[PDB]
């Protein structure tokens, strides 16, 4: 019956898109959205304790063997998945030229270390870091906890491995009641996308005609071929059903389209691996790192919005500008968050890498009129984000 | 032996109103007040530990019957007391006239949609809203893990059966570690009674004059009005013999008296909850959350203040006025936070609903006069905010 | 093997030292340090855990009798030791002239009651303590939480003791996943001790010259007389074999002194009185109240620099006010934090207790010349500081 998330989503999205074409976007602001919003801080609520208290239990594995392996080979998954949406955005972008008008305008005005973010993947403090909301900081310390629990299990001493045991039943006591949760705030669900989709389509409704119909339309028909030129071609591959693939992600896909953050929706995206029969030790882990990680939607949206700029003020990117575009797209993909809206803020990055910097007002002119229509892309963006993340979850899972 | 609290309050309060009646209110401040403040350094300390432990546990309950019906019975108790204690609060400072010398002053100079409040008793990261005493986020959170944990123990499987009771086991624990450490803390609460009662006293001794004397006069008079029309009576009523109420309650009653902190009380009051014998899912979930919501005291302070302020300018205040003051001076004790002082600030919302803003400087003439005896008003205020508290609480209880 | 520490700490020195005369400071700080620094994030990582595991665990112990004598006598060793160690950098700083130049500068310009400290170290939530990183709130809650405990397994119910035992059994499964973990980074210790000791060679090498290098010779010649006229002394007096005492105590020693944090390195430091064979109810209590309490190497340093800035102004110390600055430095390393730098920061107290202000310009050159070559002096520092700590460990441990 929770398919009727689907009679929530469309239905819904015609119940906004009619309203909102009569000056009736404050109407849903103040009364339909807030359902939307309390649905995502629902889920907001679980995702701390069910990616530590799962990873934790997760770590009930083979330390060097699995845990390493499945790391090396998720990060060049995520690696080529993602420099292969980015080039398919540039496919898009090249078939397509959303910027063909040139609009100026006036008054855009615009606007970390790497050791500085490594060095911080290790926390100080677990008890602030799962206090703060820090997911890869607990992802290294759940790692580390997880595997020091197993070498407590394995000593000669009763009292160490009963001490043991008595502390990793109780977090998985947790992780499963986080679990049940999920399945709970995920049948309020379909009320909740009903909302957050009346939402964002009377807000941003009319405003996608024109160039701006283009670059939507290339970034999505994009993203589906990111769906079936790339998850379901490697799927096949590796001998994994696409059709019940999708047919089980609906509800994290769904859910990651209208909520548009990838954090949000992670709750609902451990659930669905365990729906499907993946190891603890593989979603766990590999999730919770692709939901910052791997953003396949990002760089193609970045991609394409590179283009439609340079498209809209007559430069002419060569293809060295394309491959430094297919390189610094996915760094800035890499330090994409997993909360709405954040891939235009970094988007910055990668016209700056192609001497188009935001400080050119011009450059400032079209750079507001993509975040006038984010929301539309980020919701597909994301979308496309968490399916790159299950789809290599699942590849890496039926590859050990 | 503890009953000491009340030699320490009753002589302590005269040692201090010597002390303070020659100029050593600095003695008291720097040698006495320490000892006090101490006292509810260790009352905080447990609020936040025995609230989350204790309502897990006690979520071990029917969560659709019990739950559902003491929640929307406890919140029917919760406004009819209130607006029953600001109706005693008018009726009493209409039998009296605080406001009656017209004192004018200069230099006065005083001074969240509700959406925005209750999207916000979600939390979205527990182990912040831990680390922050958010009690109301960690009592929704804990509801829910509770329910969880009782739906984790009803499945076929035993791992997940046995990691529940690990869990429910090791948090039901640490309650009742709490617990004791609240009698611990309750054998040192004679002195820090003693302290506190030496302060206020000392400071806040000679002040009550005047118009100071008939509006603290009718304040009390009406809150002990609120204690025997209204709690001893529906206690009566319900079968609750009010004088052994009272022998239970003592303890919470002048620790909230004395502290002024509904939620520093908050640990005192559950450990008396629950030697009258009340299930914690009763006591557990009601208790916690009429600290901060259920306020009699609160809104029959804000009902008499009210009428001081209109009363020392002149203006009328018409039938219609006196009926807004009900309502909104319910909400601001709704509102008002569980620690002191808190109930003067949010006496402005309903002053701002009779058109008596602080801007004005002759109204901020009388509110500052009103801050300058808070402090004693305060006292009994949560005294009887927490007695409403146990009152409704065991109402219930003994309703199932 | 984990002996080759020494072999990354001294060739380590000598890399860092060569490269830092041939301007490749910059090298290190892009290169080197941020190994050093992300040992010491891995190390910062453990304290928070470790220190309430163990010590709630260590809780499990006759609370009046052992607990109450442990502490009376750890700070009476605690104050004898660093009043003796202050006293000794006074001899040393006499023996010694490190102030010979009057070296005057131009735009030095450099820069909480009691109660207010005694009154924090009870908390008032210790979820917010812990995720906070604040010891000395976490060993007052864990003090207490752990005698709760007792208490609960000591009562006639059966379901109290179960999960009294279930909450203690996770605590403990906690605390030795985290000393399996601190065995864990002290394996990597030998590199970051390689970049971190190449650090402050290559930055402060060539720098301890002249006054420079009388004060820092004055300093650990005080600290090695403090280890052996002192520790070593009162080990045999107590029935310590010194030799074995080092050959337990060398890695949380070389730890210390390359972190300078004696908080850094208290899992270490724990782990190392663990394994010289150490009940957790000492020692578990005991380091990590005197890696804050007890710092030898700080008022000895302190002892020292303010006898070097007064003899660099030509201004004669009385022996009235060197026992003055023997009870203010003693004041000043008893505040001084856990933290890198803190000992030069809190040498301002001691200053100011001389009548020698920071105010005036001739004496924030010699304190600034101090600052100048502060990092090599903290780290023989630290290492005193935390050699104190286990030495007064073992000491009273053995007294039980
Ligand atoms: N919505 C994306 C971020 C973005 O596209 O800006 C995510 O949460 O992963
Ligand atoms: N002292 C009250 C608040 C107030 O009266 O301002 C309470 O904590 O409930
Ligand atoms: N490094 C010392 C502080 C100092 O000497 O400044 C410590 O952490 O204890
Ligand atoms: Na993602
Ligand atoms: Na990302
Ligand atoms: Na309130
Ligand atoms: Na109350
Ligand atoms: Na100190
Ligand atoms: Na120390």
């Amino acid at each position: 019956v929770l398919q009727k998330i689907l009679i929530g989503l469309i239905l819904g999205a015609i119940v906004g898109l009619i309203l909102g074409h009569y000056g009736y976007a404050d109407a849903v602001k103040t009364y339909v959205k807030p359902f939307g919003d309390l649905f995502v801080r629902l889920l907001k609520m679980l995702v701390m304790p069910i990616v530590f208290a799962s990873l934790v239990v997760g770590a009930a594995s083979i330390s060097p063997a699995r845990l390493g392996r499945v790391g090396v080979k998720i990060v060049v998954y995520y690696l080529l998945t993602s420099a292969f949406a980015v080039t398919l955005g540039i496919i898009m972008a090249r078939l397509f030229n959303p910027g063909a008008g040139i609009h100026l305008a006036v008054g855009g005005q615009q606007f970390p270390p790497l050791v500085k973010i490594l060095l911080d993947i290790v926390p100080t403090n677990p008890f602030g870091a799962l206090a703060n909301g820090q997911v890869l900081p607990t992802i290294f310390f759940a790692i580390i906890l997880g595997i020091a629990i197993t070498y407590l299990m394995n000593s000669e001493n009763e009292k160490v491995r009963k001490s043991a045991e008595t502390l990793l039943d109780a977090i998985n006591g947790l992780a499963e009641a986080m679990y049940k949760i999920v399945n709970g705030v995920m049948q309020y669900a379909p009320i909740g996308v009903f909302a957050l989709i009346a939402y964002c389509m009377a807000e941003q409704g009319v405003k996608v005609v024109g160039e701006l119909a283009k670059v939507t339309a290339a970034v999505y028909v994009g993203l589906t071929l990111q769906i079936l030129l790339v998850y379901f071609v490697l799927l096949k591959i590796y001998g994994i059903d696409p059709i019940s693939f999708i047919k089980k992600a609906k509800d994290a896909m769904l859910t990651a389209f209208v909520t548009r953050s990838s954090s949000g929706t992670l709750p609902v995206t451990m659930r669905v691996a365990k729906e499907m029969g993946i190891s603890e030790g593989i979603y766990s882990f590999t999730l919770p790192l692709g939901a910052t990680i791997n953003m396949d939607g990002t760089a193609l949206y970045q991609g394409v919005s590179t283009f439609f700029i340079a498209n809209a003020l007559g430069s002419h990117l060569t293809v060295g500008q394309q491959l430094t575009i297919v390189l610094t797209a996915v760094l800035a993909s890499i330090g994409t968050a997993g909360v709405p809206g954040a891939g235009a803020i970094m988007l910055a990055m990668v016209l700056e890498s192609v001497g188009l910097p935001l400080t050119d007002p011009n450059v400032a002119a079209a750079y507001a009129m993509i975040l006038g229509i984010d929301c539309i892309l980020d919701m597909g963006r994301t979308m496309v984000n968490v399916t790159g993340d299950l789809t290599g979850t699942a590849i890496v899972a039926k590859t050990e």
